DNA sequence: CGGGCATGCCC
DNA sequence: GGGCATGCCCG
DNA sequence: CGGGCATGCCCG
DNA sequence: CGGGCATGCCCG
């Protein structure tokens, strides 16, 4: 199918994206490069993506997760797990097993595949941040490698974060590439020294 | 119950002999003596002679199927892993599940077998051509030993085995297999890993 | 294709056999069989002489086919056709279709069949008893494409199977050769017979 | 109606420089000064300079265009065989027929020509990388010299021109090329027969 | 990549 | 027939 | 944790 | 090719 839009959109509720500082130990679990735009991560492992508004959302907001191709000759293509990682036995009991991102520790979750576009994608209520928060964190998993073959097979991909009315109407999008690896700290370090 | 893997020259004195290709980083096909294994890559031509000292009737058969050499592993099915196998990389002839293939052969035939599971492939005998001493017939692995979901980095055995018209036996050999991107490199890093 | 027709010598009831000229190796020679090898090695669009011979001789309504398949198991179910850029040469004889490879001449009663099932390409021609003062049939055969051509053979080799038929399809006999179209048969069917003296 | 090859600097001071890669039987791109033609294998990356004595304007663009060498030719289209235009060798961006290709540029366009049916490919003018003198483009051909239904063994130029952002000429350069399995091979060969017995 | 040789195509 | 130009295999 | 190395694969 | 490097994964 032809892709989403990756197109920043901030809306009228000032929707933009946060991340942690976590630093660049050769394996730490999920590191974000600010000047990549460009999250490093393992394997099912906690991934934190932070939400900030300027105001806040109407109650039955939704946020959605979903994965695309980043190169042009690509975009049609559905990220998906490859086939190993699709037969693995690794279900968390919600997500399907073909679905690239999961969220954890939220039981309110939904999968979509999309009937009209094959798509996948992850979305879970907006809850807004806790008296005494400044943002809304959602903890994310990615369940296949960069590198998988049958999979994404070394092709970059973005993750595009959407704020949604009850109905599916946009209200809000962010972007961020991702790479899905063993060694994020090692990686994302090698990335940004390319850059010089 | 794993097929056995025990040498047997049998009556008409079958064994197998390899192409010395040397060690150059990415040759095709290399053979090591030091450790009975072949290095390959994968579906590409992998020479394997038959040396028989008489010769067996027609209608005998040559079979060949993987087993994983480490005890711990040896009644798992050896297959291509699930990448490959959806891979579009038929030749008309063999199964994709298959990790051995014979290129070359328009009577090959392909056995599931329904009581194992295990896959194997199977030829005629055919002496050798006029001048020549051994009969070759030309495997394709079409698995690297390292893919995940597969054989993910375990050694196999391919074991060889003349047969009768029936399926009798009458001569069985072996050697490893390790299938890979680089067989001259490869070969020399586990000779050396020993001595 | 889903398959792989049979190249089985058959003589059949009619004792069905292929004969082909003595023409020499002198390079360049347009045509040349080489008996040792069962292979015709020729020049693009140039005469190929098959004999048909048969010891006794089957009614009218009888059918001579050509169909060219690749010889080496691999890539025996892919079609054989010609590549991309001969398919577009404009080189018709008002009969053949662009896209077939094997070619009769100067027959008007000539067919040439594209296989809905099989995808598979033939050209087919009446069976006629030979001339007076003749012992055989000679069909003239062209090969519109070379052995080397890319998107085509691509340097693989093809076998050509002629099969005797009833009026409707039945097999009465068969005999194959192999066939390399190129630029010097002459000089390529001796390099080939010498690879076996090696 | 044949487009000028013509090689001018303007006012822009523009010129082409290539890689010495030398002349190892099957190096993947090298350049013959004394011929003025580049010989290269292939679909590999071929790396074209532009020099510069000043900055151009904002929307400056580099075309390039291929056109056989010899007169009797020159008004046939340059374009692939009928066997590399549908090979599955496509980048996403190129169209199946044109036989020069820019890789890494997500800025490239192609051009059919509406009254000349000529292919060509545009990217916009970027000045020097930092610590660097000239901009490089990385070409690539995609049908050889010698294909049956292509180019069939007549040489070609390619020539590079410097655009404003209307498609008005600024500068202009052209090379000779030959596309082929061996450039280095092919390259040491036709020098050698430069020169008297 | 590239030595060795197949294959096109002149003399 | 001779010789060379040019592509391709598999190390 | 970082150092180190095995293995796929790609520029030239 | 074959030197080099990206990437998984082991080891102390
Ligand atoms: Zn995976
Ligand atoms: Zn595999
Ligand atoms: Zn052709
Ligand atoms: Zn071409």
């Amino acid at each position: 199918s032809s892709v989403p839009s990756q197109k920043t959109y901030q809306g009228s509720y000032g929707f933009r994206l946060g991340f942690l500082h976590s630093g660049t130990a050769k394996s730490v679990t999920c590191t974000y490069s600010p000047a990549l735009n460009k999250m490093f991560c393992q394997l099912a492992k906690t991934c934190p993506v932070q939400l900030w508004v300027d105001s806040t959302p109407p109650p039955g907001t939704r946020v959605r997760a979903m994965a695309i191709y980043k190169q042009s000759q690509h975009m049609t293509e559905v990220v998906r797990r490859c086939p190993h990682h699709e037969r693995c036995s690794d279900s968390d009991g919600l997500a399907p097993p073909q679905h690239l991102i999961r969220v954890e520790g939220n039981l309110r979750v939904e999968y979509l595949d999309d009937r009209n576009t094959f798509r996948h994608s992850v979305v879970v209520p907006y809850e807004p941040p806790e008296v005494g928060s400044d943002c809304t964190t959602i903890h994310y998993n990615y369940m296949c490698n960069s590198s998988c073959m049958g999979g994404m097979n070394r092709r970059p991909i973005l993750t595009i974060i959407t704020l949604e009315d009850s109905s599916g109407n946009l209200l809000g999008r962010n972007s961020f590439e991702v790479c899905v690896c063993a060694c994020p700290g090692r990686d994302r370090r090698r990335e940004e020294e390319n850059l010089r």
